């Protein structure tokens, strides 16, 4: 079935997102990116994070891929009046090397 | 054959058994479930964020400082087995979405 959080409802089966009604026309790595964040709203996902579940870590080292899609996705998202709804976050990470 | 090994470092999640350089480390659960989160992938920086979701069950109230004194004693520990700039803390970015 689908999932609503807010005003946004989205249905993974039919890739189909609304806000107050209206169809979130998202590209589907957007769409992939919604379906994770709203899984469990106010959670950070970490660039990395976004990285690791949507592109499977295959992203090079300097890219802003993930950050021009969460660019995207907010400009889709003001455009149906959905302000303050993504937010970005500076926050902290540990790594191990070796 | 169960373990993970990354450099001098072998992490066994069936025994939960850690060693660098060969010897044992001696930690806390939760030292031992963050090396077995990050050592995952070297090199992949896990948020705070979702170290709390991995191993707290997303429920750290903020200001707790749990984490942090847990990765100070890793520190601690690895350097006294010679270990040294294994585990990084670094800033970065991340995305939330609220209704």
């Amino acid at each position: 079935e689908s999932l609503s959080m807010g005003d946004l409802t989205l249905d993974p089966q039919k890739r189909l997102v609304t806000y107050k009604g209206e169809e979130l026309r998202l590209s589907p790595k957007e769409f992939d990116i919604l379906a994770l964040l709203i899984r469990q709203p106010g959670r950070v996902y970490s660039r990395q994070e976004i990285g690791q579940e949507i592109w499977q870590g295959r992203l090079p080292e300097g890219s802003n891929v993930v950050d021009v899609h969460m660019a995207n996705l907010r400009a889709k998202l003001r455009d149906l009046d959905g302000y303050g709804l993504l937010r970005t976050v500076r926050g902290v990470g540990y790594a191990l090397r070796g």
